[PDB]
């Protein structure tokens, strides 16, 4: 039947394409699926004859009822919905495959958006890691913010961010 | 080399089994483990060798006896209201840290500080029981049997079940 | 439901350990197991035909060091097929690397298969996937444990 | 640091897909990668940190590989020198990553891949959606075609990826 499954893990570690990589493996078994995204601009990636739906959105209350009428739903940086928790829940009851790609902690370290309040939740946790970006030879499970902003939510990648490992998280300069 | 990692899940998953396979494991490399588990009880730092174990509340009352050990065991760690402090004090000292927790409680709220320990680790393994109640389908809740409202209430199979997605609502 | 489960790795990596976790997991839910060794039953034998129909009682058959039975493959596809759970624990490389038994024989049928790593006995500041054997026998099959062998990683071994 | 990665389960289950999720995780880092695919009756190459060889063989390779910080090897099935070759370069300190069928649509071992996974230090096997009862996960491979070569190249048109039950219906 129906479940949630979190794909978590720091910047540059493959979440979204793991999140495609699971799309894609249900729409083989011509399983229907809408892939729910975050309005962010930032470049992405039709290529099959089933049913497959792709929204772009700030609140996933914008998307109604559509969800209703697909097998599987992918939603990509699920940290930056405020109603995360409850919209997965009320489709993984409905018989939902309900799939998320997120990350866990932000530049911090602290809980971001309501992610680590869905893990209780999920049927399945994966955390991926990067590969650390300052010493280029350790896993990567955290990520560093480059730039000089405080606000958490700051839209953005490689030239704001850069994944590490512990040791290098807290090198100073 | 320095890391925590989280092995969550609900009740009879063999989270502590896991724990333990993670240090016996540690052990054959002549590491040196640190087991803390939680409630109201002993210390000890016997078989020492050059060629532990600690129950307790706060894990403050270890003071400084990790600093000694390879690799910290904490299970339970969602008992633990100074667990991510801790652990990430002693993964930055360089420090294996590894816990064995319930994610979530039997209403499935974050149970302690686990959820927020999270962005802490180096790897989180989730682990599944299989749900006593339909018998045919792998189990990710823990479901409460007994009447009690609080959220800490210490025991086992006569008072909790590991339970799916359905069954959790039945 | 029936399918087969693969749990390798090196010596000391706990692969007995996690087959019985799973063996209990299912003891909780009130399933039948039989672990067969080289509501609970536990055999053991030499080979898997010794067993005759006994597991055919049974909710979910373990099978630990898989490596030693001859008769592997055969016997845990029958059972699966039947509907039965059947998990095997196995060393999947003998000292020398090579296949042990009828173990890399068996992946393709498996469901799923987890590889467990040991700690480097030699280094000890890295993972460990491979199995050294520290005397000087050349025989493949040789019953012991830390006093004959050592789990290391590449660089080690 | 050298190690061998091993990618397997049955056709359509992202195998490729992992692969290169991991190729790109090591490009974010600066580290140089060598992504080597399978052809048979044309041989190719690229480069300009980050390569792309097509190939029968892994010797028509020959020492381009000593350059790279990690190899990617896709199909791996078809090298018959994969053992040797993934070897010899993981003891030279190489990250080698293996994506293959860990059986074929018999579900004999598929080429050296079986006799590989002694030799690795990680392998994770993937499972498709099974593509005839659309509910339940997929490990293996069914042939809709007849043909009875084992290597017959191709895709949807020609194999599904199916359960346990569903292989023998
Ligand atoms: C589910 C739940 C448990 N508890 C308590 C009761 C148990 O003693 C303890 C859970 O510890 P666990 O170690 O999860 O118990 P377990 O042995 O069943 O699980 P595993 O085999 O995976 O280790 O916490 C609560 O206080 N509140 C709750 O909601
Ligand atoms: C390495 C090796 C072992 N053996 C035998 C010796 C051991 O008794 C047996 C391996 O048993 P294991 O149970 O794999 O050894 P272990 O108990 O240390 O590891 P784990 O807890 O992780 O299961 O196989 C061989 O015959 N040839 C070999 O090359
Ligand atoms: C099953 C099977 C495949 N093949 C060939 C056909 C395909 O071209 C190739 C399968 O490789 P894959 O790359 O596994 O096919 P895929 O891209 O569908 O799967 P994934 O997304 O997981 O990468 O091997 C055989 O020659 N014999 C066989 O029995
Ligand atoms: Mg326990
Ligand atoms: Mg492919
Ligand atoms: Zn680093
Ligand atoms: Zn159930
Ligand atoms: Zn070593
Ligand atoms: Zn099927």
């Amino acid at each position: 039947r129906g479940r949630i499954e979190l794909i978590i893990g720091p910047m540059f570690a493959g979440k979204t394409t793991e999140l495609m990589r699971r799309v894609k493996r249900e729409i083989h078994a011509r399983r229907s699926c809408f892939v729910i995204k975050y309005s962010k601009d930032t470049r992405y990636d039709h290529d099959q004859l089933m049913l497959r739906a792709q929204a772009a959105v700030s609140q996933l209350t914008e998307v109604r009822d559509t969800w209703k009428r697909f097998d599987v739903l992918a939603i990509d940086e699920g940290q930056f919905f405020s109603d995360l928790v409850d919209f997965c829940n009320t489709a993984a009851d409905a018989g939902k495959v309900v799939m998320v790609s997120a990350l866990d902690g932000d530049y911090r370290r602290k809980p971001f958006g309501q992610i680590c309040e869905l893990v209780p939740y999920c049927e399945a946790v994966d955390k991926l890691t990067a590969v650390c970006m300052m010493c280029h030879e350790q896993p990567a499970c955290f990520t560093r913010r480059t730039v000089n902003v405080e606000q958490q939510e700051l839209i953005g990648g490689a030239d704001m961010y850069i994944a590490t490992c512990r040791e290098c998280y807290s090198k100073q300069q």
